[PDB]
């Protein structure tokens, strides 16, 4: 599994692959690992697929619950803190095996600068969180290959479209070097999922744009 | 990894994938796992790549050594016995993780019937060997998927070409269900290696024919 | 044990073998593993027979209790969630050897199109659930062989009869390749149990039709 | 695996199943576990298949080696002693999982009464041996079922044909209660192997006779 | 220990041996293992004697307590469920050596056909229960020998007396092949205990009839 | 990680590096390890980054909570005792790897002599504290190198500027001999973070001054 | 440690870093890890520094010993085999912490096409070897980052100087992501060592040229 | 650490060294290990410094708490009992490493004879205590050497000054033979701390007196 | 224990402390750890005292043995290699507990520049060696403090006198921060042992000069 997130001028984008394995045997081919937690934040969890789905559901429920109760959404720092609390509370079971590494992408409406309101927060297993300043991050088994690909490709990111292309290319490299990450499947037409968050909210990227980006990348590599 | 072998009327065919992993990280993309041990026998060893190559080299050296010393090549049962002795003598080292499981394909030149001279020999962990009468066999991590694919496809095998197509399709199925087996990689043009043994001897299949078959299979499943 | 489920145009079919063993010794020859949980959903649990029976009973009581209390049945997502909760609760005992793996087949009456209202859900050991998109799934010790048989036979599934025949054939292949799975008992007249769910509900397939299909398959492979 | 041996007036018969398994997975269907060691001695070794084959080969070589060197065959007690020496020497390997349980059927030509010259010798793990006076013996995973059915059917044994039928029925009962023993496979036409030893020597029973007896037994059970 | 049960036209019969051992030492010669739990059901518990007596005591008390509270006896499925829960609640104590395996014979008065109203229920270690359909069952250390004897003798079971004879003979075979099972003690005049359940109720068999049956069996085998 | 603290005439200065590693892999480059706990005390925690952030946050919350509840800030000894209690209460979690060792620098506003009111408190693993009398202290992996550098450089400390320069040079030496401590980053423009406490309170040192000092040190070392 | 090797039109280049750490402490700042083994081969060992040095010495002595004894140098395959045998022999001590991971760069003077005569050989822990066709390879703790950097910069490689620049940039990225690999020390004037092999042989690259390349890279990334 | 305590006619004196170590590394140079628990009682705790400080604080708080609640101080036997209870309540921590061995010096005001009112109480790990009648006692790493020094020097103890001199000389011997005990530091001017308890209460000894005593001892030993 | 070595223009100087401890107990106060191995090399071994003395004696014997046999002394590289072979051979004992880490100082009479002929060779635990280019190196338990003292004091080294003073001060700092290192004993008159090597050879530094230097350092730090 690999999830990548990167900031572009005016927003953030998070993309993830679709493969689920049980050891070496491929058990899932259309898994979705990027969830729109709320109108301005998307979360993507690597590790055990079961724990990933549970954490996404429970974190979204917590954010919605607070917003409904108090009539105002949490600040981005509050969302970060609640996610870190979930990660810390998962520590014993993570040592036991049920492990989850989240990655959070968000848009800060309360930020003074709309252009630089995109935020990427990474979490370590102990519950600590770090707000990325380099403009990109990855989690999962193929995270190092994806990060080293984005390091070289990040100078091309100038809008949402180029950012999405770079994210898809990072996932492609991660799958090219790591067998637990699924590449773009042209036989089945299964492609990485992506979420773009800007000042207008968090919207799922339709499969058509991702499909044509992946096809262009595969043609370039050939 | 996966190596398949199957008998067709008039000979035997043996195909192998190209991927080698270290964990879930892909480390080799064009590993050759099928070796022409002698003019009428090919061997294919699954497991640790180092031990696989070492075993193939030692086995070929031993067979050629006997042929030079005694002036007559070993009978097929003699070759099977030598390979089984190697596998039995590697048991202790395989208990530490340097495991190797061979699969032997041959053309018995002393068999009365030329049309049923193909032989497939499978070796289990402890050094036992069985001459397969069902006509197909597979070794490796994707061996079960390849075997179950060949079980359904074996009624289409009538000559060398259809046998090769079925072997390539079995490798495709093994790669489809198992991440440690490499599928037909159209981006780099790396395709499974194959060897066909008939009355004329054992000859490597040119990469163009296997590429054509793999492309036809991919198109059919698209 | 092996339990297969597959979608056909207009519904779903779930079939299961009849053998239960204590190690290598056959201890039961007419075990029923496929339960009709409610009028539109059936479940099949592999693993320890005690835990399978207990889980089926508890799950059916849970669904019935909700339907009576609220006057309206649970949505398919609610049923999936309750089953996943049960599996996750079992995990602690499953590590001890009371492992139960369910497979859920259902007919979603709230779907837009009744021609594709069949649903198949697989569960992992940790509790994660996956709604199958390939149209077939299997659990049990012979699940790999059954799935590799259905992969090749699924192009023939057109109606309930085709789906039932393909399911019985997949169970036959699973029993043929796995000793813990029992094939059709021609001397005793014991055959796999199947359930067909369509718009009119979930109905047990009479043993006469399954006997006819099993005899046809055996005569085909002789 | 099950091998049975029983005495009839004027000789002995030894029969064996054909299945070999890898845990729960059926890996061999036409294995031969009964060997004609020499002109008046058959041996059948249960346990690990590789070790069984190696032990049969070694024992036959040792007997023929003594016969050629000393110009006279070993006495029956000498043969029993050599087999017991092999079993006692295999003790460490059996502790390492390379276990072998032999069963020896012979015809003592030097014995006084030619109508009671048959001899069945069972070997325990430690290398002890016992000449069976009950007139029947079994080794293997299903040996208890075979012995308990032979106890009830041994009153029907009067000649070679009745003895062969009783041996095949005992193997059938072993396969009925034990999943690691293969029953008569009427689909593939694979039947238990048998060797009949009498005053004229040891001959393999042709497959047609065993097929007829197996079909009769199956129809009687239906 | 060995306890057998078998259905006959119009009821069920359940017999048990009398020997209790602490290791290889015979400590009890007249232990009673078959209990009349209520007027239409008997239970026989193998394993440790202390836990067996406690289990029978508790089960009888529980059934009687329900009958007195509610004014109607439990249905047969209810009795099976209570016994199964009693078995399942003993997993922790049985892992320390306090294993108790029950076998339940009963007469379903609420069944449609009174001739096929007998029920034999066998429980496995984890608490699973199976209603035997073959007509006989056994528990204990000699259970396999008794079952294999009953498989051959069950065609002679035509009424209550022949069923009782077949049960006693199965016990004799189990005692013959297993040293933990006690045979008929002609010196001390101790014989297996038996209970017959039919439409009129459950009655202990008098010791004289069992004595004469055992004497007939012994004089047959002499 | 490495945090240094040192007194100068009329105050105290505390500096920390910015690198966070996971093993030998650099994961963070702008970590801030020095926190202004309250108007006159700063704290800096070495060890695990998650625990460091959580400890600093909780300690600041505790000090503020007491100040608001009682209307008066804690005495310096009270703050030391609270931090020591918080360190002692983490002894269980520190053994399993969530270690956090703090260093507390403060300006004792109740001290009689303004020019000697800077206080440095070091803590040990068991929660014991020591008010440093040598005038400097360090915590973290490079603490030994930092202390042995401050030993030689402390004669040059005379005011805030010289104290800040000596702290930065000590951090430079720690990074020069330790790879878990990050030195000045003249490519990314990341420099150690410092806090200066004196009679007017605790203020973060602007990055420009630290950049000037680090460049001067680097040019002196070339 | 990180050693990179890459092929360029007309030869091969091999660069390595200079840092040596024991745990986290930097114990060496000018280590040399690329050795000119012979006139057309450079070797570079990652892992334990002592084992690396002694392996380089043993390999050079072995190659020169063969050349002196037999009057002709070893073929490239022979050199690969000797290195692989050395690694396999070390395997046992490598489990004890004395690991050595070699990387071999050579110019095949007997190759048909001298423009493609450069060879890169990688070795796994088990002693197997692979000739890299991707044109680059890396060993050491930072080998993943170096490889993922070269994957994106290999297009630039057109001559010896372009290849050398990419090699230094790959080492820079490895040191940027990994704390066990040393970046270019502009303060001490310590830079990665490099060896260039072409038709004229293997020559050490002068330190000044690598200094210029490293300074250009640092300016580029500032 | 080493703490000595000796009686002289008319009172008691207790002295302690100043070194605190972390293994072989000196972590503290002016630790105060002798505390005035109350007006006529001093205590010195050896072992872990954190536990020593916590124990002294708790013990003093408890004594003052009782004196305030009751208006009368505890008797000496009561104080001994409270200290022994505190020791015995720390056995679990002592077994994991938080050892704390106290040494009590007191002036029994309720004693009959004013000259012999000094009391020295030694405690063991289990909580047992002894009122020492030899007139001196020591705890800590250098306790044995200090004991053996006081054994020879106690004949010179006649008044308070001679007792102080003997205590300082015993500490000097303990530091001379034990490297974890800190001797008089003439360079930093740090000397052992001492408390003299007499009929006028417990008084901290001025550092100047101990400095001149230590200098005289050093001169006499030169 | 601490042995320092440093280069000055025209030679090298190696000094060592005198303390030997058995745990916390000081056993020896006048141990000599610097040995004139031969007229131009001195060696100092830290760790177990027995192993240090044995290594020094054995190494000197080896060097003189070679010189007597071949009529010419070993080159400096040969001496380094012999010492490294001894260190590597001592690895089993070092794991057992007989650790010996050597430090070698020498004068290379064959050097191009007599002023740069001073050589310092540090050996790691695995036997690998490194010629220090820093100009200073320390071995032992206080080696880090000594090295970080010389890092600051090395600019003052301009001749033999300044180098000897810096070595003595580094030993003083190591003893100041480490309790296993013996500082200057002004009472017993025991001072570190130093050896100075220049073109005329290696000569022990007289005790009086080292005493004067130590007294000056102590008075400066007072």
């Amino acid at each position: 599994t690999t999830i990548v997130a990167l900031k572009y001028p005016g927003g953030v984008v998070m993309a993830g692959d679709r493969r689920s394995t049980q050891g070496n045997m491929i058990s899932g081919r259309d898994v979705r690992k990027v969830y729109i937690t709320d109108d301005y934040t998307a979360t993507g969890i690597a590790g055990t697929a079961a724990v990933a789905v549970e954490f996404a559901r429970l974190y979204a429920v917590e954010l919605e619950h607070y917003e409904k109760l108090e009539g105002v959404p949490l600040t981005f720092a509050g969302k970060i803190n609640r996610l870190a609390i979930m990660v810390r509370g998962n520590l014993a079971a993570a040592m036991q095996g049920l492990l989850a590494l989240p990655l959070l992408a968000g848009y800060d409406i309360h930020a003074s600068d709309p252009q630089s309101a995109g935020r990427i927060v990474s979490f370590d297993a102990a519950g600590g969180w770090n707000i990325e300043e380099e403009g990109y991050q990855a989690v999962g088994s193929g995270s190092l290959f994806a990060k080293s690909s984005m390091k070289k490709l990040y100078s091309q990111v100038t809008d949402g479209d180029s950012g999405l292309r770079v994210a898809v290319e990072a996932l492609y490299d991660a799958a090219d070097d790591d067998s637990a990450t699924g590449g773009p499947d042209l036989v089945r037409g299964i492609f990485p999922t992506a979420v773009i968050i800007d000042a207008d909210g968090a919207v799922d990227v339709p499969e058509s744009r991702i499909a044509e980006l992946a096809r262009a990348i595969i043609e370039s590599r050939s």
